[PDB]
């Protein structure tokens, strides 16, 4: 019950990034909040040039769920939906 | 849009996700795959080895005791 359950709520996860990546205060409050992290233990580690990479693939991940016609096909990617979207 | 409810849904659903066993075997299966090819086994060196370390320690931080207005307001989308 909880597992089938998954589908769905990743498909949730996704339309409500849908709607907040269209407001541009989310994206300056992501991109602030992981500007700090990128430059403090752990991440500035585990990601090396963690700023750099965050300029490059901010905007792409904004830009993924703006503009992409099916993003919750994401959840059958991930493999949370057994029996397709 | 309400960004700060809607960062306090996506919380709550993510607390509920990840109570499940098959969340888990899931998410940990398609980062394995990521990790052997790019990007992120460039953007992540010993990725593999950081999954194991960090896929538990986050699952088991969103089935504690959280305060979900508190992390929204610590990522700048609750006042
Ligand atoms: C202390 C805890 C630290 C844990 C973090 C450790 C590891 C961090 C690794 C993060 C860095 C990897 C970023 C890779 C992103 C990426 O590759 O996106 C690209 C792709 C492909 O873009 P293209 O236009 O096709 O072209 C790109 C190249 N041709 O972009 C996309 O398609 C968008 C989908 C990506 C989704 C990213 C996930 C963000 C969603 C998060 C949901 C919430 C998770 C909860 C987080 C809790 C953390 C405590
Ligand atoms: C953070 C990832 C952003 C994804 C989009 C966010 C959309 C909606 C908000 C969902 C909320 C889930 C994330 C909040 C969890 C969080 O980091 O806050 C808590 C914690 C603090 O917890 P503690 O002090 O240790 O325990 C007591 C207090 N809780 O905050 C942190 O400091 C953890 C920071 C971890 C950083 C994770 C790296 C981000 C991963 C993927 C982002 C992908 C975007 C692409 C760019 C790549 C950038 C390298
Ligand atoms: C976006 C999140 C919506 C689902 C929420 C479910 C909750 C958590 C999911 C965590 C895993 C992130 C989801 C991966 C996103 C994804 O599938 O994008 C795949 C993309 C390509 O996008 P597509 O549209 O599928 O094809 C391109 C053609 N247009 O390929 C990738 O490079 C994916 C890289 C994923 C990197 C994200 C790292 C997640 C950060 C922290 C996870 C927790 C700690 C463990 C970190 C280990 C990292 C080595």
């Amino acid at each position: 019950a909880g597992a089938n359950d998954l589908c769905q709520e990743c498909e949730d996860i996704v339309h409500l990034l849908t709607k907040m990546t269209k407001e541009d205060a989310f994206q300056e409050a992501i991109r602030k909040f992981l500007e700090q992290e990128c430059d403090i233990l752990p991440l500035e580690l585990l990601v090396p040039e963690c700023r750099q990479v965050l300029d490059v693939y901010l905007p792409l991940v904004i830009d993924y769920f703006q503009s992409q016609i099916n993003p919750k096909a994401i959840c059958n990617h991930v493999g949370l939906c057994p029996r397709g979207q």
